[PDB]
This record gives structure tokens, C-alpha cells and sequence, in this order.
């Protein structure tokens, strides 16, 4: 079928087939090890567990260890298609438990659409886990399985499908009457569909102060009604409304609040005309939304919007919901997740949503935290843990909540969120903008890792990119690899472009002594790269992203020649290691072959700048082969490049000759040379020539198991990086993202002088 | 309760437990969690719903193993619990994970009714590629398996109920053959009517027993036919006809004793009237029926396994499912049958019956040891092939030799190189009548030499020989509590016998490089000149030092003392141990700024050692460049690429490259297929030392791979010099390859 299908289809089966590998997080390498993770040493916690069952949760996984358990009758947007073909979904929703809460999960796919069996099953493995989360069961024998399993059960058991949309959407809500200056209990809310989302909509509305009388649902056959008979069963009877109106329009005449858990264009611009002033639009069907944002404005201008869309703002994601509110339960040994918890969450959220460099602004198009926000776990997580022990429900106090922040933090670090938070500050900074996005020239106009990439890039808001090279060619390659997204992306051939002859003048002039005249300025202005660097030079463009296709001396010269370097600044390549506790940055990876103690401290101040843009402390190491000697040659170098840096920048960590061990590791620095003024461990590398730092990154990239990004050419007065050509598409992808923030920054400077 | 207090603190430090889910793919990124989740995840789905099997293709089932209990039967300790035995199910599926690469969801369940808890798990079959019933008290467990298996169209394995059955079974079969018996009249006894003796009775028949030559005992003595007392539906299985009534009477004139029961049970009186040859399984835990040296003191000509790892031929259910499954699963069988049940124990025994060289078979090898690094290449493609034979394999196998690869993958160097290795070195030792390799750590005072050599010693590694005033070695030594070194030689460098002889050596080396006979005198009271003048004339087979003294000046007295071989270059190498491979690094240590020449004999020295170890060697000169042959370190890596290929044409040798292009071959393939260079490069030579030193020292730290080194290459004796930033268990592995190479060099020059 499609080329994205396929890309997930060879996604979950290259290499390891499927998402999920269950490892050791204790040492199990030799005979002694195993000695004391199994026989006869693991009968100490058996024992000790046997004797005081609590201990369950302190000499296992228990405490962490949460079951996604399904039997595939309702999966995502595909419906009853069996446990066995939902288990991709269930690992899937595995992997955001562990990315979003640090949580470890099982997914079960279990083998029983009879209600009886399935919670028989279930039911008796409670020993196990120490959460539940139902996934993916039909309604309505989702409602009778959640009900009994929650108290049967001794853990936690909620429904994700139920209460998900409810919470989020909850807290949007609270938001939007606060905006609109709304009470609820006077608030019209009509909800459209009856499936498993839509009870637990009314219920948490109501938990928050609206009166039922003043809701209506409605699913296919219209209005529910009291004392209907057409489609009905116990659970539609739950939320029945002695309302006159019949017909969906009918519901939502005079309405405030419409939410939509139903099909495309089932909310119609009449409809639109007729709800109360300041409408609030929850449009929450997949794959698209009952209407978009877009035209809700432009029937209605006073509108209020959210959809299940990332594309458009106020989503509402089940990811806001379910990690953090498991986290807090898991962390408190809770026995449930009540009423008063998921309240406790939703609370949370609308409070996160209402409070360097830029920040979202509250308001109609941002009612809720965005998904990528790393502090929704911090905000929400404790406060369902608060909720658990005021409920009573919890089983562990939570004393020290600082403390409780640092614990949530660590499982929070750079390799799971670092690239997630630059892309969610890129939002910020264009959202502060007015919205535009920084242009961003390629001058490899078909590259196939490129186009592939921009893809996804113009998908996500990343940046407007323009691409190089002749127009019938590119629309070619880009029609060849069936990439529709790109059909609106400028294409400029330079030749023949309007602003071509005053490059050229421009490239004239700044090279003219340089063995550049008019003729061969001209001639070098009709080369891509060229003209990219140009454009970012003279402002058409606020970045650019070159060198998937050839060698990175020929890709970056243009770029040195072109925009140059800033004042006492240097050509310096950098990257980025995402590690779990701490980022790693390493440079120069691409540029000075054997860069002088002068060129070195340079460079390092230049890396620990960009590491400040990122709220860390820049700790750094001159690397050598050598430990602190001084000795002729590359020691002497180092050493010297630590002085002078700390000479510029006295206020930072900067030390050498050191060995790179010596350099990351503290306990190496404090147990052999604690007379070393780095402390703490280094988190920025610069090397002593090109071969160990290109060589270095590049192993730790295909042999270690760590995203590392870049490199990212500082030290230029404008904005332009350089992949490496053996770069991946999901690079090029994360490399732009980058280039992004680079060219946002330097435009607000610009901006600024 | 202090093994007791450490395995505690083992299971309550870090994170709780002993298990974490990771994933295997990329989900970090908005890209990759719309691949893993919505939308991209409704293509695989889609795909199954429409064929079933190809959950196996989009999923982990096909390697998840939910190892199930409810904990009526945990290890030693009875019914104590679902929650109270989390913890050794947890550590099951370690064993699974490490011994076969199999994936494990640990499952405790609260029932104790064999009804429901069969409806429990019978309907979480598409959840798993395989279940391993484990720690169920009998006889349910008996209904239970029997009734999974039949409900389950995926492999249902009791292992409590099979393993002593299986590898009993193996060593059944070589010790018969040993004493020339034929199964048919080989008579047992077996002891015990616990979840392990039935099985025992059943493969024992299908290995060629005859049911009349097989009696069964419990507690209360013979299980006869038409005994009431205490029998059940199971006890019946293996009811006998025979005359006899206690056990004494049963192993009158008997053959094989398989104890399933309680320490002392076997006497000398009844021992004494067994058979000629009697083989002895005395299984019971934590103390077996008899112990080896009494048994055979009763009775010389006995044969005897444990299930303790103290003694020969132990039996340990880990030789068994991990192969079982293994093979199950690659075969997506149906099934775990009899046939490859059998399959298993045919390949244990053979597999005993045949690292550079190996064991003994006789009357104390009978089976492979719990940690024979061979068992799962050997056991899972027989369970394979058996498993297609009878039908229930779903998967046909086709390429065997694609299969032992894919073994191999699943058990890499990341687990097994060092344990190879120790393996090697006790062969080495063991087939050169015993002797240990003696290794002089010149430190003989530093803390961390010390803990080391703890580990060292007492894992038969090598004779240690320390240096130092053995006042100060000794008083440190009591000082850190390491008792296992009160035995150690320790030698004062002047006071040795041989000092002068080789103060005069030392003499005849250097005295035209600045050395006369006071400043040899001098210098050879040095501990890093001493130990190499030991090892150059063979007082010592090596040494290992720099713990407490920088590279340099530790390694310079060596290459003073022993020096290069013909046309050798001295040159740091250390091993990369990742999952699918390892990676060699060189120079890591010696050379600043190695010439083109230097580079490809570096090469060549790689070469060998990856040889040895069995691997074919192919090597990248790494350069900051993609073949442009540049002036410079790119020239220079191209042209010590062409020198190596010269000087060994058969070998894969390509430069200059950078190092993703290097060690990854599908950068390779997609931007210079024209090289020579194919499959990925598993030797790295580097241009200049700051490029090594700092790539091992990096990678070593934030990589999640061990690494091992630096080896000094290129130099006529074993010697090796620390990075003196290792840690302790650094020094072990280092010292482990120390005396594979202080042996390696002994032997070759003996000839
Ligand atoms: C991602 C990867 O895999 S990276 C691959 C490994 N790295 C490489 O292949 C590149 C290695 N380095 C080089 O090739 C060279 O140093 C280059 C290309 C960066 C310099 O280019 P050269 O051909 O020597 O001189 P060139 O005229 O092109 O210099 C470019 C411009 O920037 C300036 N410039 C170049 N390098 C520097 C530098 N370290 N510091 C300050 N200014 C510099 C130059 O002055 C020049 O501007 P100007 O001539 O108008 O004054
Ligand atoms: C694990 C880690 O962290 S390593 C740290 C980084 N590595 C280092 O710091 C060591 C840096 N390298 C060096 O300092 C030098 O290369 C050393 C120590 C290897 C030798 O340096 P020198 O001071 O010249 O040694 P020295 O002059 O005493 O001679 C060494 C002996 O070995 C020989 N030798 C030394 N290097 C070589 C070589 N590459 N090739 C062949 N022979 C050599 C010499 O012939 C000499 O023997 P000779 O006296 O008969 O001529």
C-alpha cells in the first residue's frame, strides 16, 4: 500500500521483531551474579516476602510494573479486529508509559470477548502488577469489565479508552469557562457519541461542577432521549436527557459547549451559527475532526477550538493523562485510581496550562499543556499522589515532595526528552512569533534523505523549507518517491532568480581580493550552495542545511566564504551525545584539523555557551591522551587551552590535559586527581585534533547506544549547518530541528539590533 | 545471613526488582512514536488481522516466554505464595534471557484451583510464543501441564517437571555407555514422587528402558501395583510389579539410583548391593542423598552426579529449557513433544561425548557444565529439526547454517567472550598437567592489584607472583582482609637469587644505550625492570602492571627489557564486546603519530589475535575522511591500507574511511560499494594516539559495552601494562587475557 505503512510495517519487523525487550537492571554477567539474582539467593526476598507481603513491592518490579491488557475489540480506529492483532497497539502503549512516566509495562492480549472469562482471568493476576490499564475493549462490555475489576481488584484498574479524552478535556474545559467567564453549573455542554469516551465525558464534567440536566448526548440514531428504546442499553440510560430535542442540530441550539467524539464534517457550519456566544469546540474524532479549526473561525470568529489533531492547537491526548496519573499512583502503593485522583489530574493540568526564552501564552488557542511539556509529570504526577493519600487509598506516604520531583526528573532525562523539548521550544518560539516558521534553504533540492525528511519536517511545523535546484526536476524526484507534502515548497533555480545579480555583486564584493571577480562571481552564485549561503547571508532565508550529498569541506566552504565567522569566533563542529543522566557535547567533530591552545579554548567557550542556551552548567575538558603532564606536544596544548579558557570565562569549569575516562567520570577525577578543579564530571569534550573528534563521535554513534545529533557548525555569523552525507533521514530530521532553533535565535537578535 | 543480607541489598538497590522493559527500536522522538504508536502502528495490525501468523513477524511473541507460578512449589521454601515468589520468576527469566536470549514476562498468579488457574492462562495465549510453567505443587501440576497442553496451540513446559528428567537423561545415556549396558536391562530406582519423577520414568523408557526394569519410591517406600496407601491418579503412572517393599530391597542387584528425595537416604548397605558400576543421580537439594568421596569410598567403581556445582557431572534444569525453547520458538512450533524433549537429551549426551580444546569424557564429565558457552548452538537446531519431524513446528528451518549464525547473534561477545576465555585458560592449564601461569604484578602493594588477585586466585587463573618488601605486602594484604593471599610468593627484587644474573642480562642488553653495570644494578632493583627481566628469561610466564604508575613509565622498562619481535610494533589493543560482534582498537596506547608502515603492521598484529579468536579479521584505517587520499592523516591511511593488503591479500582490508562508514556496512553498500570492505570492519586502526586513546577511554565510559584492555602487542614475552584508571574488575579481565597470552607464547616455545 503507502509509503508510511511500509515504513512502520519494516519498523516493527527489522532487527528484533516487535517494539519491547525485557533486560536486567542488575548485573547478571558471571556465575556469582546469577548466584544472587536466582538460586540459592533470591530466597532471601522470597522469604522475607513471604513474611511480609508489602515487601512485594521492594524486591521486585511490582512497584514500576504496570499491565496494558486487552482483548483487541475495539482497537484505535480499526475496531473488533482480535487480542492477537492489537498486540503492536498494546507494546505501543507500553513504549509511552515508559517514555512519558518511566513505567515498565506488560502487554497482555487475552483470548476472551466473554465478559465472565475475560475478568476471570484477569482478576487473579493481580500478584503480578502493580497497575492495570484496560485498552482497547468495546463498548459496552468495557464498562461492565472496569467496574468489576476495580474493586475486585486489590490494584489500580482503569480504562484508558473511558477516561482519557474525559480528564484532558476536563481540564480544556475548565480553562475555556475561565476564559469565556463561564460557571459551569449555568454551562449547555451536548456530547456527540456514545462510545467508550463519552459517559465518562458527563461524569468528570459533572465531578467538576456542571448539572446534569443542562448536558445532552447523542449518538447515531440522534438525541438520546428518556424513554427511548431505539439503539439504548444501561449504560446510554446513565446520562439521558429529559430534553425536547431530537435531532443533533436540535441539541445544539443555543449551545456552549460542543463535544465531539463522532465522524467528519458531523458539525456543520448552521450548527455553528446557532450555539451561545464564545463556542467551545471540542472536536475530538480520528482521523479527522467533526470541523477544523479553520472553519470553526470562519463561520464563528469568537470560537473556541480543540481537536485530537497536534496539527492545530488545544489537543487533547491521552498522553497528558495516563502516565503521570499511574506514576502517582505506583509511587503512593495505591490500591486505586479514584474519582478523586483523576479530578486531582485534571486540576493539575488546567493549572499547568494557566501559568530561557520563550513561553506559551494563556489563552483561546492554548488551553492545556502540550504533550512534549516535561513539566506535566512534575505538576501532575505528585498531585495524584496527594490525592491517593488524602483518599486514603494510598499505601506509601510521600513525604519529601522536593525530593519526589528529583525522583520524577531522573526518569525524565536527555535521551527520552531532550530532542522532544527542542521541538516543543521551536513551537514556542514560532507560536510567539505571530507563527511563521524560519525559512530554511536546502540547496540539495533532490536529495532523497532530504525531501524524505522535510516530509515529516513541514508535517511537524518545523520550519518553511525552500529547496534548491530545477523546479521540473525536483517536482519530478518528489513525485517519484510520492511525497504529496511538498507540493507547495518553493523551488528556486538561482539563475534565475530575481535577487541572482545582486548576490552576485554582493559575493563580488566581499571577495573581490580573494581571487573573486564579477565573472566567477557569477559563476559561483549560480551553485546552490552558494546561493543558499547567500540567501541566509542577505536575509531571504533564516537558515540553511547542506552537505547530505557531497564531502563536508565542499559543503562548508561556500558557507565560510559566503557568512564567515563572527568576531574572534571559530568554524567549529558540535555534537550532541543524549545519554541518560547528562547530554554530552563534543567539538570540534568537522572543521580545524589540528586546532591550536588558542583555537581550542575558543571553541570551548563556544560549546559551553550553546550548553548554557540549554539551562546546563557547561563543565570542560581539554581531552588528551594524557593525564594532567603538560608534556610536549598535545598535553602542553590542552593544558594551555584549559588556561586560557578559564582566563576568558572564569566563572566555568574548564580543566586539562586530561584522559577521556578521567574527563566524564567524577570518581576517576576525585580518586587520581582530585587537585583537578572539574568536578562533577565534564559534560562538554573539545579534542586535540580532527581524527579524534570526528572518529570519536561517529563510533559512539553506530557502536554505543545513544542518540548523538549534529554535528551543528558554530561559531558562523548566521545560521547554517552541514550534515554528515552518512546521515540517516530520521538525522536530517532531528538535525533541522536544530537549525531551527538556531535560525529562530538569530533572527530574534537581528530583530533585536 | 550475610549471603542472605547481599542478595537482599541486590534486589532493593537501584531500581526495585531485577527486570525493566526497554525498547528495542527508536521511540523518543515525535517520528518515531508516530511509527510505534498511532498511526503507523495500524499497518502491522492491519496486516494480522488479516494473517494471524504474522503477529510472529510484528511483534515480540515470537521470543516471549511468560514463565508462569503461583507459587505453590517455589525452589526449597513449599507454598509460600504468588507475590512471595515474584522473585525467582523474575530471576527465571534472567536465565531465559541470558542463556537462550529469550524475553520473559514472569507471571504470578493467585490461584490455587486448577480450574480457573488453567482459564487464566489458557486465554493469554496471543500474548506469548511460549509458556513455561514453573514451581507448581504436585499433583496439580500434573492435571494442569497435561491440560494446557492439550487447550494450547503454544508450546505449555513445566520445567520443575522435565529438566532433571532430560539432563538425568543425557547422563544416563553416557554413563551406560561408559559401562557398556544396553537400556533394556539397565535396572532404576527412583527415589522421590515430587514433580521431577514420573518425567525421569517416562524419558528413561523412551531412551530404551523397559517399564519392568523401573521402580519407583516415596516416603512410604515401593510404589507396587495395588498398593492404597497414599496413591494417586500419577503415583499410578509407574506402579511396579515387583516383590520388593522398601527401598533397600529395590536397589538389591539395581543400576541406576535417582534420588529425588532427602539427604542420607542412600546408605552404604544398599549402596554396597548395587550392581557393579552403580551410577548414582543423587538430586536432592540443598544436600544430596550421598556425597561423591563417600560414595566411592563405599564403592570404588561408582559413577555419580549432584545437583550441586561443588562436584562432577552436576544436573541442572539450565542446560534444558533454555535450547527447548529456543528451538520451539525458532520453529514457531505448536508444541514442546516428546521427540524434541528427546531431541535435547540425545544432544546433551553427544555434546558431552566430543574454546581451542576441552574436557575429558569419562565417569566425572558425563554431561556439558551448566555454563558450557556451546549448549544452546549445539541443543536448539536438534530441538528444531525434531520439532519439524513430528509436526508441530510451523516455521521450517531451512538454512542450518543461517541458524547457528542467528545463534551466535543471540549469544554475542557481550556475554560470553570473557567467560570463553576463562574457559580457555583452565583448558590450557588443564591439558598441561595443571600448572598455572606465573604472572609478577610489580605493584605488589597496590589496593586494587590486590582485590583483584583475590578473585584471580581463587578462580584457578594463574600463580601470582607480587613485588614489593614483604613486610609492606603482607601488612597491606592483612590490612584490606584478603585472606585467599597469605599463600602468594612474594619477592624483594635484590634479594631474589637470580638478581645478579639478570642485572648482567639487563647489562648486555643496553650498555651502548646508556647502561653500565652500577646503573643495571640500580635499575633491576626496580619492580617494573625486575618483573621484565623475570619474564625475559622465563622466571615468570608474564606480568601485568600500571595500576599505580602512568603508561609510559610503566610500559617503558618493558619494552627496555623483553622488546619487539621481528619486524613488531608496540601497540596498545583493546576489545569492543557488543552483542553481534566485538571491535578491536589499535593503537590505543604506544605510538603518538604511527607512519603509514606502522599502521598496517598495527593492522597485521590485530590481524592474528582476531584469528585466534576465530574470527575473520577485516579492517578499516580510520581517518576523518571518506577515500579522498588527501594530504595528510587520509594519505596516510590509504596507502597503510594498500601496504596491509600487500603484505596479506587474502585478508579485507580497506582505507581511507571514516568510522561510521567503517563499522557500519550499510553506509558502506549505499555510498562506496566500489571498496573492498564488506560486512562491517571488526578491526579499527587509528591514525594517531589521541584518536585511540581517547575512542576506547569514551566509548569504555558512555557506551553500554565492556571493554577490555589495553593488550600490549607486538612483544616477544607476555606483558601487559593497565590503564591506571581501571577499576578492580578491569585488572581481572586484563589478567584473564594475560595468562591466555603467557600461555599461548609457552607452548610456542616449546617447539
Ligand atoms: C560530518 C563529517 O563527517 S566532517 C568530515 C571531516 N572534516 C572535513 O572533511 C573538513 C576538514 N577541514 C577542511 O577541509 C578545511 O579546514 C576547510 C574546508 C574547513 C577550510 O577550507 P580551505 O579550503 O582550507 O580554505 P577556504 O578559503 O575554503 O576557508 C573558508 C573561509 O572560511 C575561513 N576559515 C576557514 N577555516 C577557518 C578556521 N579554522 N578559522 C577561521 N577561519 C576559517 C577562511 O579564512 C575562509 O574565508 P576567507 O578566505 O575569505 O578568509
Ligand atoms: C592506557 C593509557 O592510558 S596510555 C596513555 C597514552 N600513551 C602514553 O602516554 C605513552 C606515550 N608514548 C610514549 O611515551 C613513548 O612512545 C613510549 C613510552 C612508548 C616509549 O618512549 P621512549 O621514552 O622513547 O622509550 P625509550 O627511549 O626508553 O625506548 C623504548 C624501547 O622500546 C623501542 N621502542 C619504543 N617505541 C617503539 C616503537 N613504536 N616501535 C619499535 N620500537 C619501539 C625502542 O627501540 C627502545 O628500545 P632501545 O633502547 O633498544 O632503542
Amino acid at each position: 500500500t503507502t509509503n508510511f505503512d511500509q515504513e512502520a510495517l519494516l519498523y516493527h519487523q527489522q532487527g528484533k521483531p516487535g517494539k519491547i525487550e525485557v533486560i536486567s537492571s542488575k548485573p547478571c554477567a558471571t556465575e556469582k551474579d546469577l548466584s544472587l539474582a536466582y538460586s540459592p539467593g533470591v530466597a532471601a526476598p522470597c522469604k522475607a516476602i513471604a513474611k511480609d507481603p508489602a515487601k512485594v513491592y521492594d524486591y521486585t518490579a511490582k512497584g514500576n510494573l504496570v499491565a496494558v491488557i486487552s482483548n483487541g475489540t475495539a482497537v484505535l480506529g480499526l475496531g473488533n479486529i482480535g487480542p492477537a492483532a492489537g498486540k503492536p497497539v498494546m507494546e505501543g502503549k507500553g513504549i509511552l508509559f515508559k517514555q512519558f512516566a518511566g513505567i515498565d509495562v506488560f502487554d497482555i492480549e487475552v483470548a476472551a470477548t466473554d465478559v465472565d472469562v475475560f475478568c476471570n482471568a484477569v482478576r487473579v493476576l493481580e500478584p503480578t502488577f502493580g497497575g492495570i490499564n484496560l485498552e482497547d475493549i468495546k463498548a459496552p462490555e468495557c464498562f461492565e469489565i472496569e467496574e468489576r475489576l476495580k474493586k475486585e481488584m486489590n490494584i489500580p484498574v482503569f480504562h484508558d479508552d473511558q477516561h482519557g479524552t474525559a480528564i484532558v478535556s476536563g481540564a480544556a474545559l475548565l480553562n475555556a469557562c475561565s476564559i469565556t467567564n463561564r460557571k459551569m453549573e449555568t454551562v449547555r455542554i451536548v456530547v456527540n457519541g456514545a462510545g467508550a469516551s463519552a459517559n465518562s465525558c458527563a461524569k468528570i464534567f459533572i465531578a467538576l461542577g456542571a448539572r446534569r440536566e443542562n448536558i445532552i448526548m447523542c449518538d447515531s440514531q440522534g438525541v438520546i432521549y428518556k424513554g427511548r428504546t431505539a439503539g439504548m442499553n444501561k449504560y446510554k440510560e446513565y446520562f439521558a436527557s429529559e430534553t425536547e430535542a431530537r435531532t443533533l442540530t436540535e441539541a445544539l441550539r443555543g449551545a456552549d459547549v460542543f463535544v465531539g467524539l463522532s465522524v467528519a464534517g458531523a458539525l456543520t457550519p448552521e450548527m455553528l451559527k446557532d450555539m451561545a456566544k464564545d463556542p467551545i469546540i471540542f472536536a475530538m474524532a480520528n482521523p479527522e475532526p467533526e470541523i477544523t479549526p479553520d472553519k470553526a473561525r470562519a463561520a464563528r470568529p469568537d470560537a473556541i477550538i480543540a481537536t485530537g489533531r497536534s496539527d492545530y492547537p488545544n489537543q487533547v491526548n491521552n498522553v497528558l493523562g495516563f502516565p503521570s496519573i499511574f506514576r502517582g499512583a505506583l509511587d503512593t502503593r495505591s490500591t486505586q485510581i479514584n474519582e478523586e485522583m483523576k479530578l486531582a489530574a485534571v486540576h493539575a493540568l488546567a493549572k499547568l496550562a494557566r501559568e530561557g526564552g520563550k513561553s506559551f501564552k494563556f489563552g483561546r488557542d492554548y488551553l492545556i499543556p502540550k504533550p512534549f511539556d516535561t513539566r506535566v509529570l512534575l505538576w501532575v504526577a505528585p498531585e495524584v499522589a496527594k490525592a491517593a493519600m488524602k483518599s486514603g487509598v494510598a499505601t506509601r506516604a510521600i513525604e519529601d515532595w522536593d525530593q519526589y520531583r528529583e525522583s520524577l526528573e531522573a526518569l525524565q532525562g536527555p535521551s527520552k526528552v531532550f530532542i522532544r523539548s527542542a521541538i516543543n521550544r521551536v513551537h514556542q518560539n514560532s507560536a510567539a512569533n505571530g507563527g511563521e516558521l524560519p525559512r530554511i534553504v536546502f540547496p540539495e533540492g533532490t536529495s532523497t534523505k532530504v525531501l524524505k525528511a522535510l516530509a515529516t519536517l513541514v508535517e511537524e511545523k518545523i520550519c518553511q523549507p525552500i529547496l534548491l535546484g530545477y523546479p521540473e526536476r525536483v517536482k519530478e524526484k518528489i513525485k517519484a518517491l510520492d511525497i504529496p507534502l511538498l507540493n507547495d515548497v518553493s523551488i528556486v533555480h538561482p539563475s534565475s532568480h530575481p535577487k541572482y545579480f545582486s548576490f552576485v555583486e554582493k559575493l563580488y564584493s566581499l571577495r573581490q581580493r580573494k581571487g573573486i571577480n564579477l565573472g566567477e562571481a557569477e559563476r559561483l552564485m549560480a551553485d546552490p550552495n552558494y546561493f543558499a549561503a547567500m540567501m541566509v547571508n542577505q536575509g531571504e532565508a533564516d537558515g540553511m542545511v547542506s552537505g547530505s550529498s557531497i564531502n563536508y569541506a565542499d559543503a562548508v566552504r561556500p558557507i565560510l566564504q559566503t557568512i564567515g565567522v563572527y568576531k574572534e569566533g571559530i568554524p567549529a563542529g558540535l555534537n550532541f551525545v543524549l545519554l541518560e543522566d547528562k547530554f554530552l557535547v563534543l567539538a570540534d567533530t568537522t572543521v580545524n584539523l589540528n586546532p591550536t591552545a588558542e583555537q581550542c579554548a575558543q571553541i570551548a567557550l563556544q560549546a559551553a555557551k550553546i550548553v548554557e542556551y540549554f539551562g546546563i552548567e557547561p563543565r570542560v575538558a581539554m581531552l588528551s591522551y594524557s593525564n594532567f603532564s603538560g608534556a610536549e606536544g598535545t598535553p602542553r596544548k590542552m593544558k594551555k587551552a584549559a588556561e586560557i579558557a578559564r582566563s576568558l570565562r572564569p566563572d566555568l569549569m574548564i580543566e586539562g590535559d586530561m584522559q577521556a575516562d578521567t574527563a566524564v567520570n567524577p570518581e576517576i577525577m576525585e580518586r587520581l586527581f582530585p587537585f583537578s578543579g572539574l568536578k562533577g564530571g565534564a559534560n562538554v569534550l573539545v579534542f586535540p585534533n580532527l581524527e579524534s573528534s570526528n572518529i570519536a563521535y561517529k563510533l559512539i554513534q553506530q557502536i554505543g547506544k545513544a542518540e548523538v545529533i549534529g554535528p551543528f557548525l558554530t561559531g558562523v555569523r548566521r545560521s547554517a549547518n552541514v550534515l554528515q552525507r552518512t546521515t540517516t533521514v530520521d538525522g536530517i530530521v532531528n538535525s533541522v530541528v536544530f537549525t531551527a532553533l538556531e535560525a529562530q535565535y538569530i533572527k530574534e537578535v537581528l530583530k533585536s539590533r
